[PDB]
Order: C-alpha cells, then structure tokens, then sequence
C-alpha cells in the first residue's frame, strides 16, 4: 500500500497556492496510518483526491471574436437569431468590460423558456466560440447547501458540493457552466440554497466561496456562468440581482422541422448507424408533429425521430435492399404506432356553446372553450369553472353592451330579466383569470344568445370597454406562437396591439392570417354566419 | 484541532459578556469529547464560529457636518428639498441626545412611498454623510422569528436570523442599518415577529437581544437603525405606534431628465465600460419617458438608459469610427423599438359614455377609466368594477345633483325612473380611501346620458354634495403627480384647496392649466367636448 | 443532551403548582426521546416554555393609599381634580375590599372618552400611584378568543392568548393592564370575546381562566385591570356590567395651553434637548391650538410642537445667536406649515338648502352639515350616509310636522308625494344612538323645502318629537365643549336642558349663547336668517 507516497506526490506534483499548501499539509495530518478504512484516513485520502483534481490556476485562454461567435451563432440551431442578440449585447459587455472592476455585479443572462428546446446548445455555443469548457451541473430541486456546499469531513459521508463534482470535472479554471431548473429550488430542512447561489452570484466572494467539505476557499474568477430556467415568476427576488431575463421563444413547425434535418435527423442517421437510407419527407415530419408530439421542445419528436432510427436500423439489420428508404406520411404509424393525438382540433362542427380562445402557460399553450347554458327563467349570473372575478366583470361588461347592444345584433331587449346564466368554463380553473379573453366570453354569451353555431378556427384573445371596445394587451407573442401550434389561420387580434403586431418575425404573421379587431361588432360576424 | 484552539482565541480575546465566556467554554465541554463525534461537534464548532465572528466592542465615525450632510443630500438623486428637511430633522434631535438621553427613544422615521425613487440611494447618501457603515436586508413577507432568530443551540440545522447573519457581515457594532420592506414583512402563521419590530425598534430592548442560535444579550442600542416602506394602509398600527411615517411624492419628468443627465447615464456609461465615448442628447430623453414606460419613477427608464448604452457597446464593438459616438432621438426607435406610447396624451378620441380619474397609491398613480352603461331597463343604480358602497355613496349622491336639473343639462326627465344605470370603476374600491374622484364618476354619468364626448386631457377627480359643490381632497400634490406622471397639463383643481395649490415648487406646476372649480356645471362645461 | 438539562430542570426550578408541575413532567416522560428532527418536539419545547416561563404568583407591593396616590393624581393633563375622586372612589374599593381580594360585584371602571388625552398617562399615574408594572394591551378589530385563550394545542403551532403571552410577558399577578379598544369585540372568528373577557372578569373564575394551549386554567386573583373605551352604546351586555364610565371633558384652549406649559412643551423642550432653548410666546401656542390640528385630543398639538422643536433645534443648530430664543406669532407659519384652519371658522356664507349641526363620535362631539337634496320624483325619503332607522323616524316626524305646517312656515304639498328627498348625514350609528341631531336634519329639510337662507354658527342637535315637539338628551355637552373649542356662538337647546347646563362652566357658555326652546316652529325660526 503506497498511497501515502502517491499522495505526497499528488501534493507536490498538483499546482497548489499556499494555504492550500497548508490545507494538504493538514490532510497529511490525518493520513500516516496503516490501513485503509478508518474514516480519518478515508476522508482526508478522498479530499486529497477532490484537492488534486479541481485545477488550481490552471485556465485556457479565450479567442474572444464576437463575430466569430456570431459565426458559432449561425449554428446550433436554424432559430429566429433574436435574442442571440442579446446574448451579443451581454458579450459586448464582456469585450469591454475586461479585468476591470469598474464593471462590477454583471448579470449573466439567465435562460427561461420552453422545455426541451436546445440550451445547452446554447451554452456550448458560446463555450467553443470562447474557446471554453461547457458542464452541466443541475441544481434545481435543491433545499439544501449541503448539497450546495460540502457535507462534513466530521461526518461520515463527507460529500463536497456539486460545485465541486463539477470543478473536480473541469481542468480549467475558466470554463462555461451550465446552471439548471433555478427557478425550482425550495428550502424547508437545513439551510436555503439560494444563498450559496447568492454567493456564487456574487463575482468577489464566488472567489470565496467556500463548502462545508472545504478548508481554503476556491478561485470562481475566471469561470462564467450561465443559467437556465423555464418558468417566470417563481424566481428568488435575491437571486434576481445579477441576472438577465432570456426569454425562449418556443420553435414552430417549420422552424423546428429545419432544425431536425439541419441538426436532428442527422443525428438521428447516426444515431441508427444509417448513412442515410431512410429518406425522411417533410409532411411526414408534419404528421409526426401532428399526431405523436405536443412541446415546444424537440423532445417527443426526437423520441419517434429515434424511433424510426431504431426500426429501420433493425429492418436494415434484417436484410439491406435500399439507401432510398423514403419515408412518407403513411409509413408512420408503421414505425409511431398508434397516432397520439387527432390530425385536427381546430374541426368541432361548429354549435352554439362554443369557445375557442387563445392563452399560454410557461412551458405550452392552451384554447379556451366556454359552456353558456341559457335557461328560461329570471336572469341570473353563474361562475363555474374556478372562474375569477376580473372574468366575472369581464364577462359582465360584455353582458351589459349586449344589454345596450340587443336589437343591434337581433336580440330581445329583456333578456338580462328572463334567462338564467350559467357559465362554465373549465379553464377558467387555468390560473389566469386575467383579462385575456373577454371578448371570446361575449362571443359565447352571443352564441347561447342566438342558440346558434359558434364558428370553428376563429381564435380570439383581449380586452373589451362597456361601450365595445378592443383594448390593447400583451403576449401576443407566445399567444401566436401556440396559435400557430394551433394551426388556427383565423386570428382576431387587437387593431390597437397592431402597433405591436410588426414588432415581430414575419414568418408566423405569413402563416397565421390576423383578422384585426378594435371593434366589438367586427367579430360578432366571425363565429356566427347564423347572428340571427 | 488547533484550528479550535484559534477559535477559543478569536472568542476569548474579543471582549465579551462573562456569559458568552460560559456558554463557549461549555461549547469547549461539548467539543471535548464530540471531536469527529456527533452534531455536537457540529453545531457547537459552528457555535463557536459565529462567537468568534459576529463583531464585539468596536466603533465606527458618525455624522458631524449637517449642511455637509446637505451638500451629500444634493449629490443624491437629485435635491428635491423636501424630505432631507425631515433628514436634517432627525440627525438635530439625535445630535442633541447625543449624550446618549433617554430622549434617544423616538420613532425612526419610515421612508414610505412609491418606487423608482432610489430607495437604497437615500441611505447610500446617508452613509457619505454618517461615514458609518451601509448595510441592507430585504424585509419581505417574515412570518417568523424563526426567520428572525434561532430555535436550537444544540444539532445543527437550525441558523441564526438574517439580521445576525447581517451582524457577521460587519466588523462593527455600529452600522448604518437600512431597513426595506417594513411594510411587506407578513404576518400570516401563528409566530410572526410583530414584537420583534418593536424589538428593533425599541433601543433598550435591542440592546440586550438574542436569538435562540446564540443566547447572550446583544447590543443594538449602539446600533442605528432607520426604515423605509412603500405604502401606508398594509403597516399594522402597533407597528405605525411609536413611528411616524414619511410620505415620499414623486418626480417631475424633466427633474428625471436632470436626473438623468447629471446622473444616470453617465453611471449607464461606468458600468458600460465606455468612459468618453457615447453622447445622447437630452429630447431623446424626453422622448423615452413619453413613449416608452409609464413607471412612476426612475426603474424602466434607468433599465431604457441601460439597455441603450449596451446597444452602444455592441455597435462601438462593431469597430471605432470615433473616439465619441452620438446619438439622437431619431435612433432610440432602433434602440427601443416601437413606441410603446405617445408623448402627453392629448389624442385619446373624446369618448361619450367614459372619464378619466385621478389616482395615486404610494406605489403609483393613474388615470381610472369610468364607464355607466345606461341600459333602459327599470331604473336603477349599478356598481360595476365589484365595487364598495362608498362608490355607491359618491355616485348616488352626484348622481343626485345631476336628477337636480333634468333639463339644465340638455336631458330628458327620468333616466333613474326608466334605464338601469351600470357605473364602473377599474378598481374595486376608492385608492384615496373614500370618495375622492366623485365628479369623474359623474362626468360619465353625464356622457353617458347625453351620449356626447367627453373631453381628454381635462382630467377630474375630487368631491361632491348633493347641491353640486366641490368638497376638498388634500394631497392634492400627489394627484398632481399622478397628472405630470400621466403628463396631463390640463388640471380641474378645487377653488377650495388654492391655497393649498400655492404650497408646491413651480417644477411641479409648469405650466398646469389649473381650471380652479368649486362647482360642478362648470367642470360639465369643461369636460364634454360640447356643453351638451 | 444540553437542552435537555435546560428544558429539564425548569419543571424543578420554577414554583409550580401541583397540577402544573404534573403535566410539566407529562411532557417530559411524553419527550425524552429524539426532540431536533421532529416538530411535534418543538412545538413541545415551546409548550415547555409557556408553562416554564409563566409567572406563580410572584406580585407588586399592595399599598392602597388615598392621600399621595392623589399627589401622583395631581400629576394629572391641567389638573382636572374631578376624577381622581373616581379613581379614590375605587381606591375605596380598594378600602372596601373584603369580602373579596380584589373586589368585584363593584364598579370595575371602563373609560369612555376622548383616547389619549392622558388617558394611558392616567395609568401612568396610578401605576406610580400604586407602585405596579403596568403594560397597555389594545382591542381593535378583535374578534377572536385564541387572542384571549390559549389556541387549540390539536393544531399544532397552537398559542396562548394575546393576554395570556402578555402575562407571559409581565410577570406579577397585580399589574396595571390597560384594557384598550375594548369596544371592537364582535363574534366574526370563533365566538365573541365579549363572554371571554366576562369569565376574564369574573371574580371567582379570574383565579382559574381556561386556556386551550395551556390547558391548566390560568390565575387571576389580583391583577389590577384598568378598562377603557371610546364607545358606551354599543358595549354588549355582559362587558356593559361590574363597571362605569367616568369620561374626561374637553381642556379648553388655556386648559389644554396650560398642558402645554405646565407640562407639555417643557416636555418637548428636554426631548429637543433644547432645555431652555426655546423660549415661544403663548399668543403664537394659542394660534397653533387656532389654525393647526382641530382635535379633541392634545397628543397631535404635542406633535405640532415636536415639528416646532424639532425646527428650532435645527435652526439654533444652524446658528447660535442665543441659547434661549422667542418665538412670536410670526415664525409659526415659518417654523410650522401654513397654517391649516381658520381660527375664525364662521366664514361659510350661511347656506340655503343644508343645515350644519352638532354631532357625537367616539372621540367625542363636533360640527356637520347634513345635505338635503329635494328632488321632484314620486315622493320618497332616502337617508344616506348608511343611517339608522331612528334617523328615518325622526325624519319622518320632520315629515309630519311640515304636513301639519303646510302653509305655516311655506312650503309645497309635495315632499311626500311627487318630490323625493334625498338626506346625507356625514356618519351613520352614532354613538349617541337615537337622533342625536334631528332637529338640525329637520332644519335642512325646511331648508330645502322652504328653500329660506340658513344660517351660520348657529349649532343645534336632539330629537324631533312626533308631537311636534323637540326632546332633550343627554351627551350634548361634550358637542357644546366642540361648539366652544369651535368657536361657535348660538345654540338651540330643548328646555329640559337648561339643568343640563348645570354641570357644564359658564365660560364656554359666554360665548355660546343659547335659545333654549323645544317647539319645532321656534327651532324653524332660530336657525334660519329669514325665520320664516
């Protein structure tokens, strides 16, 4: 047994500074026995070995060509490129801002968006355009810094932190890190790791942070970092200091289709070991969205892209006959098997108590359907569905211009005193009870109103005044991106967002026809060819 | 180890209580025999940790100067004359119990108002001044003293509070201490630090203070405290006992513009790393506060000042074509995008059915957008906007001057007899608490009924009787402030409180048209785009 | 373990009684076992340190004195000399106690009155007057009884009472506890504490008040409970027992200046640490009392002056010319704001349709002047301000008066029949329940009706006799005390109230000149400048 000669040599050998000198020095301290075992020597020999292995002033150096990386920009994704600006303003930031303290506390541009979208992609994006080392190491799910920081050397089990898996990971003491779900941590048993994440944040006493394994603290100078997320609001407002919202927008069909045979399906040739032998068609790829995935991620997708991968390698392993293997919409269930979802959701043979509604959750979107049961009676209001109360004004506001607006849409005059309403609508009990789509309420109150067919593939989102009105409102964005998802091409939208309606990337506004709106009456032709 | 004997050095010549010396040297009778041995060993080494380095005995120079002071209190966001007053105020009272009296006991004088106001920079400049040590801790949503203090000397998992982990921070027994948030802090299980407030509020009862991590009485009588809040409704009164609150009002948008050209970019310019090569002009300044945030104060402007200075780091970054890049307003357009607004808003179409009220909470103030649907129905009153009665008072009562000439506004006779009226307010009761903005509810009662527009611009807010006389709000500044803030120059101000209008500084009312009213006919004649 | 024997020997070193101490070692042979790592341990710990951190019986020194309990009453706001006799009277109690310890089945004296003229500093006065601790406890808004009792220990985190840590806090059983804002119990969370403070309050259960965290049923024998309140009408039954109120009148202007000088303002000038710095003439005192807070209280006139001093210690601060400085008349408006009343508030340009009249708060008696609208409509009354039905009935003896005086005083045949009548009192349930202010509504409705020039500084309040006539009150005094610090100079009083005169001094009443009639055509005329 020769560990201790080994680990001397590790001491000398391993570039060390000089309280860490000292802390080695200890460590020999608790080695000079002869066994193994004995948690003394086991912790000191296994901190020797976590010493010995995070470098210790041992980096690489950076090309630090913006453009380049704006040429590394070009890759990793097909994209829309419009935050990869952002991602070149902080980085311009950096270009100027360098070894100097007169930048001090730089927020790093922490991720939020989609699942499943390439951000890891990104990050080895900017870790080869810098010529720097990306990891990942995820630290969300956290309640805790002993997971954070060290477990102790007094205890047995003495872990460091996941820090330090990541440093014992890395050679260089400029790399790229990749920080996961952090917008999902908690704290309810011993310590909150947010701090930790507080002082790592920190670019002075990062350099100082030190673990509950450790005995000198360890240098973050040189290491970036970089931060990912997925959802908004459930961010540390601590932890809001020194970062930078980067929000994801979600890919659509199109774009995620030239990412896949730009980027995936190769990969997925490879991944089944084919040069290309199946011959992937692109409708095909359409039907695969359409029938076997919902994300705006690329992950269902590259489940069944690697599904057809594995079948067709096997059918290869089976007999070869064809590098022209050309795959179409209708071998797909050969290969997917049973289809996941319907070809159409937009097709509900358009009825009365009917709603069709666009708004968006952090990681997907959703359609919002409304049940009007119009009994005869005496004229009631009724809020089912979890419904807030900015949906009931909402929806009463509504109700009251029909009240003003009767015979203007061949209604009777006394219809608020005569039938009763009840309102259902089940995603109401989706949290947001903004007022996001006060005039799809109208439209169903119209429809039940009528008794008559609320029109299919006519989505509608927004605000509304007693008058009638169309007020502005926002995430219009991701409202349109799902829309497309959606495949609706009938999109009423505000006449008074318009401002905001070529504020984005033309080829969504291409696929998706607007039908603007500032007026109420505008739509009340929409959904109803049947408004008597 | 010896490391623990350095720790029983660091404790024991640091000066202490006799009892400190006791429960460390029972710490070192609990680390004698839990070496490497159970939490015990953990917690007390840690315990001992935080004796040897929350600070003991030391010192730390005051304020001195009062009109240096006010030389510092004009080197703050800007100089604004109105609360370093109360500043000034304060340090006299204390420099004359200096002497340290039992005329010491005094409330600390909460910072109450709304953001965007530099909150932080206020104690940053008091701590230019008292050359006496800044520190901060977010008072956000406590619930606990187990947030404030400990609940275990012995198996470490319990910690000190944030305000002892604070006192670890320093070296000093006499910080500058700000304190944010008294307001948000949060009562809510059973176990909120309520007390405790008074605890740090109370000097003799902080001066011996603990925790139930570490249990010794703790100075902070020495310590100096002050805090700062937002609004006044949420403080428990107990709490508002022994204090007294600041109110702070708003900026004028050209004082942001000094703000801005004195200060901001200029430090947009330090943090860009671009000293001596960026110009922007000073109507582009005006331009971005007219179009582009709606905020009441500095925030989303300072964030505009940011994002544009790193917009000039990326387009200097895209090659030096001059030592001093410059820009105009013409180009913020390519440096914001659209225009989120227009500048003072003097074009929103007259509108007959709908006013436009004066608001301020101390966290902002608005316009509210009020409209009566007149649907005939029975004849009726309606409080829509889920609205408290005292909008029911205010509405009827107006409501009531108007039924007192149904001709002597170009109206028929009954309107209260035959058409149900639906009165709404954006908010769901009064933000000035109580009627405060009756004659707005009633100009669109008067819209409404005439279905004539109502003139924009002309704001109105303020009180009623029922023979049609303006009964005085006061704070009225801040009504003002919600105007300049909304850029409104058009002002329906009470004859009553002239007098009280006298009491500003003339930034605040550059050119106003103040139509000074004392009845209502005449703001009827001001505020419908015809008499009628 | 060292909590353990810390938790431990609390049973064995704190005086016990025999149940207490039985269940103290319950919870100790219930624990014992691993306590960090689990709650139910820790809100056992606490349970613990209720019961090991209460009281037993440890007291004040019993001195019942008359003589120089009333020299520390002669320390009294002016020297008011008339309820000390009270405070001996229950100090006969005191002396008369014998058949209990503490005697109830006796007035055990709430205070109703003006909050904060003294009132806790008359609790100040008996505590040194009875050589106690004394503590505050306050009522607003209380509803609850887990606020009074011990909370149920089945919900863990349960707590004692507000009272009970209270006692937890103050560790004799015969403090002075001032027993505030008792007059907001209601049964809206768990049950009416009114029935709690009862048994509180009950001579032979005090010694065993069930509490449901600590579920031993906790002693009173002789705690010195001293209550107060600003209501009497709506006390509920079992609280409206074993007491009577004994109210304070209001200081006059000398009165409260001589608070001032005696006492207040050399108050103010040690807490300036200006002592004797400062001197300010009396007339410019007068003037603050004038033109600066309207207040039945004198705290807020004490604030005035901590802004004067707090003024003038900056000044002598930023100049020292004299130690000892004048302030005159001039500088009030310089060293205060401008000054908010008119002294003179006689100025109003006596109306036509609207009468002002005395009325009574909690905090005692002022100034309102209720609005009548008459409006044409189908004849109807409308009593706003959210009045009481006594309101509407002594309206509607109004009502039948000027049915019976038609064309007496001249009016029109319809207030009743095509004419509605709308009528706003500024408050609504006042606490002088009944029409405490009828006849000054009745003189706004002939105001409106008869449509005759009211009149100015002329107070009136009572009842309106279905009779036609008018009927005394009591309660009108403290109103009268406003009228006087009003300034206000004619009354119409009903003629039983020339006795009522009696106990109130002739120097309010010079100025107050009173017509004291209780026909209902004299008070027609009395008020208005055209007596018809």
């Amino acid at each position: 047994l020769s560990d201790l000669e080994a680990l001397r040599k590790k001491i000398e050998e391993v570039g060390m500074p000089e309280a860490v000198k000292t802390k080695a020095l200890k460590e020999l301290d608790r080695l000079e026995r002869m066994q193994q075992g004995s948690p003394e020597a086991t912790v000191a020999r296994t901190y020797l070995d976590w010493l010995t292995e995070v470098p210790w002033s041992k980096a690489d150096p950076e090309v630090l060509d913006i453009n380049h990386t704006r040429q590394v920009l070009d890759e990793d994704h097909y994209g829309l490129k419009d935050v990869k600006e952002r991602i070149l303003e902080y980085l311009a930031v950096r270009q100027l801002t360098q070894g100097l303290d007169v930048r001090n506390k730089a927020p790093i541009l922490v991720l939020v968006g989609p699942p499943g979208v390439g951000k890891t992609s990104l990050g080895r994006s900017i870790a080869r355009s810098m010529n720097r080392k990306f990891h990942r190491i995820s630290l969300g799910g956290v309640r805790d810094e002993a997971e954070i920081r060290g477990h102790r050397r007094t205890y047995i089990g003495a872990m460091p932190g996941k820090l330090i898996h990541a440093m014992k990971q890395v050679g260089v003491i400029n790399p790229v890190i990749l920080l996961d779900e952090i917008d999902k941590m908690s704290s309810d048993w011993r310590g909150d790791p947010a701090s930790a994440m507080l002082e790592v944040l920190d670019p002075e006493q990062n350099n100082t942070f030190t673990d509950h394994y450790l005995d000198v603290p360890y240098d973050l100078s040189k290491v970036f970092f970089i931060t990912t997320a997925n959802t908004l609001q459930t961010i540390p407002r601590p932890l809001l200091d020194r970062m930078e919202v980067i929000e994801i927008p979600g890919y659509t069909n199109m774009e995620k289709q030239a990412i896949a045979r730009q980027y995936l399906w190769p990969k997925q040739v490879r991944e089944s070991g084919m040069e290309g032998r199946i011959e992937v068609t692109d409708a095909a790829i359409l039907r695969v969205i359409s029938e076997y995935t919902r994300e705006a991620g690329v992950r269902g997708l590259e489940r069944e892209l690697g599904k057809i991968a594995r079948k067709g390698a096997k059918f290869w392993l089976e007999g070869a006959w064809e590098g022209l293997r050309t795959i179409d919409a209708s071998d797909i269930p050969t290969y997917l098997g049973i289809p996941r979802y319907r070809p159409d959701k937009a097709e509900t043979e358009p009825q009365v108590g009917t709603a069709q509604g666009l708004a968006w959750t952090p990681v997907g979107g959703t359609l919002l359907t409304i049940e009007v049961a119009a009994v005869p009676g005496s004229g009631k209001l009724s809020l089912t569905g979890q419904l807030g109360e900015v949906m009931k004004e909402s929806a009463q506001a509504a109700l009251t211009y029909l009240r003003a607006h009767t015979q203007d849409y061949g209604l009777p005059e006394d219809f608020y005193n005569k039938v009763d309403l009840h309102v259902h609508v089940p995603d109401g009990a989706t949290p947001k009870d903004g007022p996001s789509a006060g005039i799809t309420m109208a439209t169903a109150i119209a429809s039940a109103l009528s008794r008559r067919p609320a029109r299919m593939d006519i989505a509608m989102t927004g605000e509304v005044s007693l008058r009638g009105k169309v007020m502005p409102i926002g995430g219009v964005k991701e409202k349109l991106l799902a829309a497309h998802q959606a495949g609706i091409h009938k999109i009423v939208l505000p006449k008074d967002n318009e401002a905001q309606l070529e504020e984005l990337p033309k080829e969504v506004l291409e696929g998706l026809e607007i039908k603007l709106v500032e007026d109420v009456g505008e739509v009340l032709e929409y959904l109803l060819l049947p408004e008597p």
